[PDB]
């Protein structure tokens, strides 16, 4: 259950470039249907335009995931489309974002315990295009389980996991009206923050919030979160003492003083230690079947030619959950962290994740190198080599 937010009350009346990965969900074999992913991360503002292309031509039926954002406030989204790869068909993803003067085209390179209840909130103004888009997304241990999206004719809180359907109508009614009340507070905050930052009246701006609690196995609050951002930058955040605020700039110093006078830190501490903890216990009970599940990675090495007497060994880790994982290459028992190439961990699109790490080695010396896969789902780290 999300908290009822208090207005920032700042006063009376920088963009990040996207990172792109294009990859198939499964190993691409010609003639076999597959899924082509376009993973776009680390961008701000949230507005973005993603097209997937086949031999230069736009692919019509491209499905897009809901947009989320990370702890560093940057947004990410997954686009994907059905495709049957052939030997000569070229695929690419093209991204248009305000941080770039031209659209970026990336071509598909077919190269062979404690718990937490957190709410991620986004409010994005759209001057001349309608009302601000407001979103509340709840997570139990990185697993999205509820969502409120204002972009509907009758917006309501919706279960995003099957185990949330047990909650009765009184729950969804109360959460829905709480979200609509929260939406109004952020609409007002978007209005006043314009003047507090001396900004024009016709541009799109964003407020982001991360609110919730991390609770240990003993039921005690490990960490409480109440962190705000405006236009992707730190605005104000509750400190770990749950008593004082860290205001990131001058405009937030007005909010800090007002919240001190109103005793907002005490209201948040009561929610975090009480309501948040009690609801997390309820959500953990109802989702006990699938929330604790982990899928260990399946791993293998691929072999790629290089100019002259070098080859590339690429160590794959596939189908694992959660996303936290470590891949290392070793020569003679020492880790070659200094000369590996990695890709950021990426979703397969079916709930599991992918990652690979590569190293350039001399031709004929492939059997001298070992890849190591560390994941919490493994009873022991994986160790493997290139098998011809």
């Amino acid at each position: 259950s999300i908290i009822n937010f208090e207005k920032l009350g700042c006063g009376a009346s920088i963009q990040k470039t996207p990172q792109i990965q294009v990859y198939s969900r499964h190993p691409p074999e010609n003639g076999k249907p597959n899924i082509l992913n376009c993973y776009v991360t680390q961008f701000h503002p949230p507005h973005i335009e993603i097209q997937m292309l086949k031999n230069g031509k736009k692919i019509p039926k491209v499905e897009m995931s809901d947009m989320s954002f990370s702890k560093d406030w940057s947004f990410y989204i997954l686009a994907h489309t059905e495709f049957t790869p052939t030997e000569t068909d070229t695929y690419a993803c093209r991204v248009k974002h305000a941080s770039m003067a031209e659209p970026k085209t990336v071509y598909w390179d077919r190269d062979m315990g404690p718990h937490s209840l957190r709410y991620f909130v986004t409010a994005v103004s759209r001057p001349g295009l309608g009302e601000p888009r407001y979103m509340e997304v709840g997570y139990v241990d990185d697993t999205e389980f509820v969502r409120f999206d204002s972009d509907a004719e009758n917006p309501r809180y919706e279960p995003r996991a099957r185990w949330m359907e047990q909650e009765g109508p009184e729950y969804w009614e109360r959460e829905t009206q709480a979200a609509k009340g929260n939406e109004q507070s952020f609409r007002v905050d978007l209005r006043t923050l314009l003047g507090c930052y001396n900004q024009s009246k016709g541009g799109s701006h964003t407020i982001q919030v991360i609110s919730g609690c991390e609770v240990g196995s003993d039921g005690r609050l490990l960490r409480g979160y109440q962190q705000y951002a405006y236009d992707g930058c730190d605005y104000i955040a509750l400190n770990e003492d749950l008593k004082t605020w860290t205001a990131a700039d001058m405009a937030a110093l007005i909010t800090k003083h007002k919240w001190e006078q109103a005793g907002e830190a005490e209201r948040l501490r009561a929610y975090l230690e009480g309501t948040c903890v009690e609801w997390l216990r309820r959500y953990l009970k109802n989702g006990n079947a699938t929330l604790l599940r982990t899928d260990s990675p399946k791993a293998h090495v691929t072999h790629h030619s290089r100019p002259e007497d070098k080859v590339t060994l690429r160590c794959w880790a596939l189908g694992f959950y959660p996303a936290d994982i470590t891949l290392t290459w070793q020569l003679n028992g020492e880790e070659l962290i200094q000369d590996m190439e990695l890709v950021e961990t990426r979703p397969a699109g079916d709930g599991t994740f992918q990652k690979w790490a590569s190293v350039v080695v001399p031709l004929g010396k492939e059997q001298y190198y070992t890849c190591h896969v560390y994941h919490q789902g493994l009873p022991e780290p994986l160790t493997l080599r290139w098998e011809p």
